[PDB]
């Protein structure tokens, strides 16, 4: 059910993502901002491993659309992108380093979010 915050809401989602997107964040956040291109990287496994791929290219475009119909919709999406590179790289590596920063931006800002 459509809620009358959830446009509201929407925005304060549309000011996150276009956070995570800012020169603020891009030492980490760059490598989420397009789809991962397995066979560009040579991640031959990649596809078999992840079932759902998401990144904030991909974010942006669904919240332009207006796909996102209320701010969990969203926050999945979000989480989904952090959650793949989890699944898919070891714990020690740097880009899981880059997750775990650039989700502490998302995770904060998400806890702020009005209602
Ligand atoms: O989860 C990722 N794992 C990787 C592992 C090796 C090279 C690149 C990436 C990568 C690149 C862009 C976005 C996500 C990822």
């Amino acid at each position: 059910a459509a809620h009358g915050s959830n446009p509201e809401q929407l925005k304060h989602c549309n000011g996150i993502l276009k956070e995570l997107l800012s020169k603020k964040h891009a030492a980490y956040a760059w490598p989420f901002y397009k789809p991962v291109d397995a066979s560009a990287l040579g991640l031959h496994d990649y596809h078999d491993i992840i079932k759902h791929p998401m990144d904030l290219s991909t974010v942006k475009r669904k919240m332009e659309n207006r796909d996102y119909r209320d701010a969990q919709e969203f926050a999945a999406d979000v989480r989904l992108m952090f959650s793949n590179c989890y699944k898919y790289n070891p714990p020690d590596h740097d880009v899981v380093a880059m997750a775990r920063k650039l989700q502490d931006v998302f995770e904060f800002r998400y806890a702020k979010m009005p209602d």
